[PDB]
């Protein structure tokens, strides 16, 4: 297996996708970035068109089976001593992972203010942004790292080093 496996979870203008690539540079050959909502999009391959046609259709599929997109990510990724699992959204990912792999998950939230969020670009949409996708962790309580990546966060080198500090023996 991995040996350690990091769960990203993060609202969408948070900083999630861009801490998650700046650490998979820094680890570069030491670790596989998965994607969870791949298999989705690689379903679709054979904007709103892909949400309209996607979304209920990965809902019922995974209503029907919790782990089927963890599954299909996992078999295709690369053994590697770290894997980052970059979109984790809901309770059920988690606990998929936590069922499979057990004591290497690692979960990491990352975390923005609205006023940041804004700074970004972020404008509500109803939908997405009230959506379980974006709000199924809002209330997790098991984090192992939260970084808060708005008002008051640390130096991006402090807030990669954070996140390190868990995969550095």
């Amino acid at each position: 297996s991995p040996k350690i496996i990091l769960l990203f979870s993060g609202k969408r203008k948070s900083g999630k996708d861009f801490l998650t690539d700046h650490l998979r540079h820094i680890l570069a050959d030491k670790c596989e970035i998965i994607k969870i909502s791949q298999p989705i999009k690689t379903h679709w391959a054979k904007k709103e068109q892909y949400r309209l046609e996607m979304i209920k259709w990965s809902e019922e599929m995974r209503n029907k089976d919790y782990g089927c997109f963890c599954k299909a990510a996992c078999e295709n990724a690369a053994i590697k001593p770290v894997w980052i699992v970059s979109d984790i959204r809901r309770k059920t990912d988690i606990r998929w992972f936590k069922e499979t792999y057990g004591d290497i998950i690692r979960t990491v939230r990352i975390t923005a203010d609205d006023r940041t969020r804004k700074e970004r670009g972020f404008q509500f949409q109803v939908g997405v942004d009230d959506a379980t996708s974006e709000c199924d962790l809002d209330d997790y309580n098991d984090w192992d790292v939260v970084v808060n990546n708005g008002e008051g966060r640390d130096s991006l080198e402090e807030q990669l080093d954070s996140i390190l500090k868990l995969v550095s023996n």
